[PDB]
Formats: C-alpha cells, sequence, structure tokens
C-alpha cells in the first residue's frame, strides 16, 4: 500500500508551483486534482517502461499530499494496479499527478 | 457527471436532520462525510433504486463542496456505465449506506 | 499514529460542540480542536485511574476529519503527554481533553 | 513564553524562499511542518544563531492553529529557556525541520 | 436605485432558515444566490398585482445582503425593471429572492 | 481593556436566538452587526444590568475580525470605564443594536 | 452556460501575471475582479473574437471560485444567444477590458 | 460612507502587501485590512498637514473588495479618528493607516 511519506518529481514540483502563482492552489490540494483528472484519461501506468525518478524538492506525509481523498485515492489506485508493490504504486501516483498536471497545457 | 442539481431520498435526508439534532453537523455536509465512509467499505450500488424525494432540490455544488472532485471522480471509477439519472442514485445510495457507517455503536 | 484511524467523543461532549456551533458558526470538528488546544495549554491532564467516562457519541470519524491540518501537532503532543499510554487510552485522552477544553465555556 | 512577534534568521529565510522557489509552499506553512517533523526527530536545541531575517511577523502568523501545539512543545523541551531564546529554538527547530522535509 | 437598507418577507426568511439548516450558506449568501436562479427563469415582477409585504425581521445593509455582487445585481434590476421606482424596485428584488428559494422545492 | 472572555445577559441571549430562529444568523455575527448599528446610532451605555448568559465565549470569537474596531470605539466613547464595566456597554449596545436591526 | 473548462487569450493572461509582479494577486483571482469592473462599465462583447491561447486550461471552478454563480448570470442575461465556445470569448473579453479598467491613472 | 466606492493604496504599501503575501498566504485585500486595524490600535495618527504621500498603486479596487465584513466598522473607526476629514483626506487617512500597520513588518 501506500507509505507514510512521498515525493513528487522535480518536473512535477515545478508544475504544481506555477499553478499556485496562476491560481490559489496549494501544491498538495493540486496534486489531488491531478491524480483525479489523470485517472479518468487514457493515461495509465506501466512498471516495464517507468525510468522517471521522484527527485522531489518536498518529502511529505502520506496525510499531507492526500487529506481527505485518501481513502478515495487508495481505492484508485488499488482498482488500476492490484499487482504493483509498494514502490511501483508511489511511481504510479506520482506519474498520474505528473500526467494530470501536465493536461493544463 | 454528475447533473447540476441533484436530491436525496426522504428517509437518508430524514437522517440526515436527525444527525444535525445530535451533533451540529449539516447535512450536505454530512452527506460528503457518509459518501467516503461508504465509498471505503464494500458497499456497492446495485440498481436493482430508490426515488428521490428529498425537501430540497440542491446545486451539485452546495452539495459537495471541495469533494465535488473527488466525489465523481470515485463514481465514475465504480459506476462508468450510468448515465445522470441513475448517477445521482449511486450517489444517494452511497450517502444513505455512509449514514449507518458513520454511526457509533455506542 | 498511535491515535487509531476513527474515534468518538462523548455524547456529554457532542451535546456541547453542537450549541457552540449554535451560537458561533464554528463546526464541531473544529471545535474539538480548539477545544484540545486550551485544555492542553492548561493544568487539565488525563489519568487513566480516574476515568468512568464513555464515549458514546453519534459519530465515530476519520481522525483527518476531526484534527485536520492539526494532526501531526495533536499527535505530537498526545506523544509528550502520556507516553505511556496505549492506543485505547490515548483516544480517552484526546477526548478527555476536548471535554475540558469545550466544558471551559460556561457559567 | 514564546514573544507576540517574531523574526527567522536571514539564512533560514532564505532556505524557506528556496522551497517556495521549487514548489510554492508557503514559508509559514513549510516552517509549521518543518517544526514538528524536527521536534519529532530527535533534533534538540542547544546555545552551543543571530535572527536577522527580512520580516517580523506576529505570532499567529507564523504558527496560526499550530500556535498552542508550538508554544506546548518549547516549554516541555526547554522549560528553563527565556523569551529571548525560545525564539531561537523555535528557528532552530525550523532549519532542522526543513532539511528533513528535504 | 436601491436603497442603504432593506428586508425580506418573513415568508422568505423562514426559507433562508431552513437553507441555513440544511446547508452550510447564511442567508445573505443564499439570497444572493436565490436571486440569480430566479432571475434566470420565465419568473418576472409585476407591480399592479403585488400585494405581499416585506415584514422580515431583518433590516441589514445593502452592502451586507449583496457583498461583491452588488454592480451585478444592481445591472440585472436595471435591465428588467427600468420604469420602477427604489420602493417597487425594493420589492422585485424581495420577489426575485422568494421565488428563487421558493424553486429549492 | 475587554476581557479575555465574556458572556451577554440571559436575556441579550435569548433575543439573538430569536433571531437565529426567524433567519438563521448567527448570534456570534449578529451581536457584531448589532453593535455597529448601535453605535451608529447616538445610543451610549449609562450604568444607570446582569450577565447571567448561557455561553462565556472567548473575545475573539465574539468578535472575530470586528475585535480591534470594537476595542477601540469602547475606549473612545466609554474612556474612564473600567473592564468590570466595558463587557457592560459593549453588552448595551449588542441589545440596543438588535433592536436597530428589527 | 459556460464550458467546464476555460482560457484566456495571450495577452489578458501576460497582464493578469503583470499585475501579479506589482500586486500578489493571482490571476484567477484577478479576473474574477476585472470581469466585475468591466460589467459595470459599458463594455459589451462584440463577436466581431479573439482566439484563446493562454499557457493554462482551468476549470470553470479554479478560475471563479464563489463568483461562478454571478459570473453565469451575468453573461446569460447580456449575451442570452451565445451558445458555449462564444461564451467563454465572451467572458474572456470582459477580462481583459476590466484589467485596464481595474488599473490605476496613478 | 464617505470613504469613496472605489480607492487605491500606494506603491510604497502595495509593494509591501505583496511580499507579506509572499511568507504567508494572506492576500493583499485581507492583509489592509489586518494593517488598517494593528495601525489604528496604537499611537499612529494621520494628519492632513503632514502629507507628501502620492496614492499611485497599480490597481483601484472596489471598497467592498478592499474592506469587505469588516466594511461598516472600518467606516465607523475612520469617522471618529478622522470627524473634520473630507473625502479626498479620509482616503489618505485609511491609506496612510495601511502603510504604518505593514511597515511595522521590518527589523
Amino acid at each position: 500500500m501506500l507509505p507514510n511519506r512521498m515525493a513528487l518529481s522535480r518536473q512535477t514540483e515545478d508544475q504544481l508551483k506555477k499553478l499556485k502563482g496562476y491560481t490559489g492552489i496549494t501544491p498538495n490540494i493540486a496534486a489531488r486534482l491531478a491524480f483525479f483528472r489523470s485517472v479518468e484519461s487514457e493515461f495509465r501506468y506501466s512498471p516495464e517502461r517507468d525510468s522517471k525518478k521522484l527527485d522531489g524538492t518536498l518529502v511529505l506525509d502520506k496525510i499531507t499530499w492526500l487529506g481527505e481523498t485518501l481513502q478515495a485515492t487508495e481505492l484508485v489506485l488499488k482498482m488500476l494496479y492490484p499487482q504493483l508493490e509498494q514502490k511501483a504504486l508511489i511511481k504510479a501516483w506520482a506519474a498520474h499527478v505528473e500526467d494530470g498536471i501536465a493536461a493544463l497545457r
């Protein structure tokens, strides 16, 4: 399942920062909304072709990232990645946040 | 996606008002809470179906506030086929089931 | 985390949270945060050998619902004030503090 | 007790601005996260340094809804420290916490 | 134009109170939203058949009722009731709030 | 100065509950509106009465973002009144303000 | 009504970012402010028409927050005929005109 | 109302409001409210015969935008502190207070 703390990639963090400056939305709230936007599009994560590293500056607590959407987020990851282990599941979460935020255009 | 204007069944709404008598929490907030409590259990909506005769028909936004995105997403994930008249009953079934699932067995 | 994923307050407490909401805009879960901290910065302290208080509140809400952004802080205060207590007792301690904090609004 | 108004060191301010540069996270919210992350770790302040930050802010502005917890934590760890030095204990934890946030 | 202070009817006030208990929404915010809901339906106010009195308990300041939607509200009243005077215009505003809130069903 | 914690009279509390009964407006927000409506009118407190209300609330809970204005208004009108009586001046304006709100 | 996802033209967005350089106000909030300032003047949108090449495409809600209801209502009142692709340009024209109308002549 | 429907701050002030937002979440208009009141509960007082301050801020915002729910309160404070001032001077007085209140956050 999901670990106590995680980080996004730098590539993702920077886009969250731009979104922060354009809208009021804080990186954690924005990462939640981007996750939802991504999971309801065609984008799906696959381990055998992931190479991107979570080199992000901010390593927040799971509860801080996900707030009162934790259970809903863990449900979604569970349905879409039934066979991934904790280390892959973080990548999928992060890949989804990257995709969702990228889609802001 | 969910229609712009939604309503719960009369019992569910009645039970939210009961919950408001004991705590001070308002029906719309209580419903956000119940929806998510429900969703983490094993409850799934099966059309069979309740008619939506709650006294108020409110905006999607008044109902769900900042939980609107997660709410729509969970529904889309669990009931991808259901249109709009069916989705609102999916949402409504989850609220009602979550109310009993928020209840302290004392 | 030594507080569980979800917990309830007492009936006595819930009812006082409701009334504060009546007079103020303050929602029960936010008032619980405020009550906890006004209690914890005073002299009141939970102790397990003086506890005949049943947590018979109506609602078992998620920890995140109750605590919100004050979660980490709350759990750190509880750990420091109550190092020897087990989960069962930590819930009673958190609840006792919410009750004490909110009782401080009568007379 | 913690004084009504306080600043970080310039260095720790710049460290908070750095984090905002990378993420958009707000210095004062970052400072709350740092503080508790630092305390939970076993880091501790001992005299052995200069609070020359740009901004002095109301104690409530820095800490918001974490004020009580912060004040209570500081009194428990540093029951001897007087006003002047409680700021430096808080400032030290913020700085350590920022490393712990990464 | 609109006067410094006004009141709704008791009939309207009570429905705002029920909406307050059902949702978080305060009577003034709710009166704004109900105004918008009403003005975009078929309902239109007419003086020669109004008899309802604004017997409301709360006589708030215009700015309190309308907040940062004042200019938008006064634009709408202006377009829909170009010939009404202050005393009629309050009735139209109030009639619209009544209609909008009633429409919650 | 206004004390950290205060109550209305029972009577004025009930008057605030009455308003909530009719409208849903929140006693403490009603109290802020009343206060300023009363002061703007020419109503004024003179000793010549009992604050036996149910709820005692933090000064910040009553007044929120109007605290400063309220405290400044009270000092200007009643520069002589001491803590004990500033509450009764505030309570009197709230009660008068409620009549003025209707 | 307005589409779920909207964008300003590039100049308007550029001018909002300039406004952010001087004050700290964010583009979305500044746009709420500019829209209403615009609407109280005599400016009306005439299709002729700007293409919407702003760097971000955001949700209606992120853009308008609690002003969404008044915003949609004003547009419905002033441009009852315009569909959806046209409404967003109506909104966008108002933001741009309101920015100059929020500007202090110093 | 003797404050106009809309007003501007000085450039100097706007810039300090922006920086406070940088460090805190606090939006410029909310900070203006807070600055005004922290200024007005102190010793600072506007006086027209000592005023070479041009209000050259970028934005002319609505009074309601600036003041919000604090409107009535603000206007009542200004009326009591500045009974003899005309609208033109009341704006300068409100602005001077916002500047003073916000300057109090350096060193």
